Formats: C-alpha cells, sequence, structure tokens
C-alpha cells in the first residue's frame, strides 16, 4: 500500500495515476517500468493506470504506430475493466479500448461495427458525456469504444489499429493527450497485478 489517495505523477519513465471518488478504499504500488499493483475494496469508482501523456501537438497518426505489450493477473470482485484509456483534445474524446472487465461487459451502447485486430474481435461503441469532469473542466464531449467480444489479460494491444478504425467509423480523434493501460473499478473491490506494460511508439520508448 504505497499510494492510497488521488495522486498523478511520473515513475520509472511513465506517467501514472491513482484517482477515486468517495468511498471505501485503494492501494497502488508503482513497480519498475509501466508496472504497478492495485487492491481495491468497497469503492464507487477507481482507476489506477500508467502509461504516457503527450503534449497535445501532435495526431496519432504523427506520433506514429503506439503498441502495448501487457500482462495483468486480474481478479476483479464485481464490476471493472482492464483497458488502455486516454484524451484526445480539439476534438476533446476520452477513450477506452477494452480488453477484459468483471461482471458487466461495457458500455450499454448500440455497437458502430466491428475491428479484428490482435487476433480478438472488438465492438465499437460511442457514448456522449454530458457536463461531466474532463482533462478541460466540465465539458460535453464523445467517449469512443472498443470492447473485446471475449477477456484476454495478456498480449499485445495494437493502440494505433483502434484509433484508426474510430476514424474509419466516422468517430474523429484529436490530438494526444494520454494513453494508459488502466484498471478501473465500479461498486466494486478487486485485486490487479500488472506484471507487464510496455508502451512503444514505432517500436521506441516514449
Amino acid at each position: 500500500s504505497q499510494i492510497t489517495g488521488n495522486e498523478i505523477g511520473t515513475h520509472d519513465g511513465y506517467d501514472y495515476e491513482f484517482w477515486k471518488d468517495e468511498g471505501g478504499y485503494g492501494s497502488m504500488t508503482l513497480n519498475s517500468g509501466g508496472t504497478f499493483s492495485a487492491e481495491w475494496t468497497d469503492v464507487h469508482n477507481i482507476l489506477f493506470r500508467k502509461g504516457q501523456k503527450f503534449d497535445t501537438t501532435q495526431t496519432h497518426q504523427q506520433l506514429g504506430n503506439i503498441n502495448i505489450d501487457y500482462g495483468v493477473n486480474y481478479q476483479p470482485n464485481g464490476s471493472s475493466y482492464l483497458a488502455v484509456y486516454g484524451w484526445t483534445t480539439d476534438p476533446l474524446v476520452e477513450f477506452y479500448i477494452v480488453d477484459s472487465w468483471g461482471t458487466w461487459r461495457p458500455p450499454g451502447a448500440e455497437s458502430k461495427g466491428t475491428i479484428h485486430v490482435d487476433g480478438g474481435t472488438y465492438e465499437i461503441y460511442e457514448t456522449t458525456r454530458v457536463q461531466q469532469p474532463s482533462i478541460e473542466g466540465t465539458a460535453t464531449f464523445q467517449q469512443y469504444w472498443s470492447v473485446r467480444t471475449d477477456k484476454r489479460t495478456s498480449g499485445t494491444i495494437s493502440v494505433s489499429e483502434h484509433f484508426h478504425a474510430w476514424e474509419a467509423h466516422g468517430m474523429p480523434m484529436g490530438n494526444m493527450y494520454e494513453v494508459a493501460l488502466t484498471v478501473e473499478g465500479w461498486q466494486s473491490s478487486g485485486s490487479a497485478d500488472v506484471y507487464r506494460n510496455n508502451l512503444t511508439i514505432g517500436g521506441l520508448e516514449h
């Protein structure tokens, strides 16, 4: 139990964040590179993540091919997501590429289509967030989703391929603000040991 309250910073080359709203408790331990362990108990909403933040001057095409090689001993007890999460600006977009989840597969919307990638099948969704918190304050923005049809807890997530498919399905993306492997908990308890999380751009460390 190293971090037990809202905190944002950098650790061993990765931008990390612990975030929760009121209720229950959570613990995050930062390990080498993109790795970390997380534990949560009776929370309303909690997010643990490690990844990379950007200056917001480049589209994902300008950055290059973004990949995350990961592995998580994922043990949620209730609702939870294992996903690559992040944001773009201009337009402001919050996004999730979900590989596993707890008791509920997100996001409750009508699928806009599929994406075959990294040996799996993902369904694409888009939802609107009205006057909700964001990296730019209270705002109304779109939330994009790629959600695997079956659960997976290791492998490579070809992030750029999801981004290209969202744009091809008419869901535009702004300049990149953040991309990070994330474990989210909702009205639940759980544990997740992210023992591998290697984020590369064009094959190189950011």
